[PDB]
């Protein structure tokens, strides 16, 4: 309780107070300290004017806050300062991009919830694995895919079911359920291969122009905007993909491990001894990351900076590529490791 009455009565903090470079693209959210990141997602929520406009109740906003952060588990990457720094993207588009010219309020409103919720309870381990483990999560969802999001999606749904955590409670059924259909799409839409799928239609939308009364649009944008948030570690400095590369690949590799276990070949990119993170970063970068940001450039011409800053981030990969090649001795001055 010491934290919720602390969250609640002390008040919410400008978010100039947080940094002073909180509300641009250069600032990175994870040099924040995880013990201001509640504060900071309710000072991103009342400038944002959601709080206020939506007339949010503070004390069932404060419980809910700090139910979705101990909703999160702690792998390398999968874990509550992934799904901070993606909310604080989500904050970043709102301030520099203008979205209420495409987008309705309660549609901006879910993504930033959508982005809080998206990864909770997530085990370190994909989809893929879901189903090679017969897990709980597969036998309950394996049969429409996205298992784990449809789980993201089912928990958030839960800490809104818990008494005293629905932030929606006052709203009319129709918004509710819009609410809710909002989180459905954008949660699902974290799925790669959901993107994967849709990306023509996305290249369609850039190529004839985005259209505020078409509706289609509407739900093709909100799924760009998620995705951009959930890889924005890209579009910051080389040394915060150099260490999203470490975390990542940690993650990964160690479901590699569990997998021949079981027996089974992980795929290239799990198998820590296959692996070669350089070429599978850029990899990542050209074919994933860097069109997805190409196209909120093409939908938003102020997102430049964001395309820039990914293709010069895969520029540094490629020129760091050689420092994975051994020369000389390994500074042990032994060669041991070749005993196998
Ligand atoms: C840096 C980085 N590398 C990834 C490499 C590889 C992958 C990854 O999952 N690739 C395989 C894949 C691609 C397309 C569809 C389905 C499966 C993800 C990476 N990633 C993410 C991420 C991970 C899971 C879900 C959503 C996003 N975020 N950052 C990364
Ligand atoms: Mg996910
Ligand atoms: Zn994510």
């Amino acid at each position: 309780d010491d934290e919720y009455t602390k969250l609640l009565h002390d008040g919410i903090q400008p978010v100039a107070a947080i940094d002073s470079n909180f509300a641009s693209f250069t600032y990175t959210p994870r040099s924040l300290p995880e013990d201001d990141t509640s504060m900071a997602i309710l000072s991103m929520l009342q400038d944002m004017n959601f709080i206020n406009n939506y007339k949010i109740d503070c004390p069932t906003l404060a419980r809910f806050c700090l139910m979705v952060k101990k909703g999160y588990r702690d792998p390398p990457y999968h874990n509550w300062m992934h799904a901070f720094s993606v909310s604080h993207f989500c904050y970043l588009l709102y301030k520099n991009l203008e979205l209420t010219n495409y987008l309705e309020d309660i549609e901006i409103f879910a993504l930033f919830i959508s982005c809080m919720c998206h990864d909770l309870d997530h085990r370190g381990t994909n989809n893929s694995f879901q189903v090679a483990s017969k897990s709980v999560l597969a036998a309950l969802y394996s049969s429409e895919g996205s298992v784990m999001e449809r789980h993201h999606f089912a928990q958030a749904i839960a800490i809104l079911n818990t008494h005293g955590c629905n932030i929606f409670d006052h709203f009319s059924r129709k918004d509710y359920q819009r609410m809710l259909d909002l989180m459905r799409d954008i949660i699902l839409a974290t799925d790669l291969a959901h993107h994967l799928r849709i990306f023509k239609d996305l290249q369609k939308m850039a190529e004839v122009g985005y259209d505020r009364n078409n509706k289609q649009h509407h739900r093709l944008l909100l799924c760009l905007l998620m995705t951009s948030c959930d890889l924005s570690d890209q579009t910051k400095g080389w040394k915060t993909t150099r260490k999203i590369a470490e975390l990542i690949y940690k993650e990964f590799f160690s479901q590699g491990d569990l997998e021949k276990a079981m027996g089974n070949r992980p795929m290239e990119m799990m198998d820590r001894e296959k692996a070669y993170i350089p070429e599978l970063q850029i990899s990542f970068m050209e074919h994933i990351a860097m069109p997805i940001y190409k196209l909120l450039q093409d939908l938003f011409p102020k997102a430049a900076e964001l395309y820039e800053r990914v293709a010069s981030n895969r520029e540094h990969w490629t020129k760091v590529s050689h420092k994975f090649t051994i020369r000389g001795l390994p500074s042990n001055n032994s060669l041991d490791f070749l005993d196998e």
